[PDB]
């Protein structure tokens, strides 16, 4: 029960369909104008999300102390809306997760929840050939479409999909570092 209903209540405030030319992606509102997308979206100066064009204020592909790809990028919007800000529910440290819920919100795959299982330490990744670090593995049959998806565990949001290989999925790691 809490857990999926956890998962629940973070699609409704802070869960938001976009579109890039890349495609379509699941995208999480942190806090305020501040979201977080897959890298591989290659967010552009506009983006639509639900139906409507939006202006991108700035866009950062994540970077920290350890100078290493992460394969994610970190945007603030140019919108009237405030996300409720849910970094108190990312941990401090990368964590893993024994019962995870995937959480995708796209045009093409709206508001569908994924138990995906164990979340387990896997670190390096050659995601398409591009070396990729502090990712998380679970095995379930993750999909195209899937990417943005948010991992989370009871009262934590731990991770964003970001590859699979048909078999296993990924997540690149959440810190609440990343958004101070
Ligand atoms: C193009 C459509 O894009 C999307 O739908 C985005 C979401 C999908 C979801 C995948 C889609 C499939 N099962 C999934 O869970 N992600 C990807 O496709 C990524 C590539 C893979 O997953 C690669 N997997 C690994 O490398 C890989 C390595 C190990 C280990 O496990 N997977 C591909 C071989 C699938 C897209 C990507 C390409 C170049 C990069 F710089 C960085 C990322």
């Amino acid at each position: 029960g809490p857990s999926l209903d956890f998962a629940l209540s973070l699609l409704r405030r802070n869960v938001r369909q976009v579109q890039t030319d890349q495609g379509h992606f699941t995208m999480l509102g942190v806090r305020d104008r501040l979201a977080v997308l897959p890298r591989h979206s290659q967010p552009g100066k506009t983006i639509w999300i639900e139906h409507k064009l939006v202006n991108v204020l700035d866009a950062v592909e994540l970077v920290d102390e350890q100078g290493v790809n992460l394969a994610l990028t970190l945007i603030t919007l140019d919108t009237n809306e405030k996300f409720r800000d849910i970094t108190k529910f990312i941990p401090e440290n990368i964590s893993t997760a024994s019962d995870a819920t995937l959480v995708i919100n796209t045009e093409h795959m709206p508001s569908m929840f994924v138990p995906v299982g164990d979340v387990v330490q896997y670190g390096f990744l050659n995601l398409s050939g591009k070396p990729t670090h502090r990712t998380m593995m679970y095995n379930f049959p993750t999909k195209a479409g899937q990417c943005g998806g948010v991992v989370t565990s009871v009262g934590k949001i731990i991770g964003i999909h970001i590859g699979g290989n048909g078999r296993q999925g990924f997540c690149a790691g959440l810190k609440r570092s990343y958004f101070a």
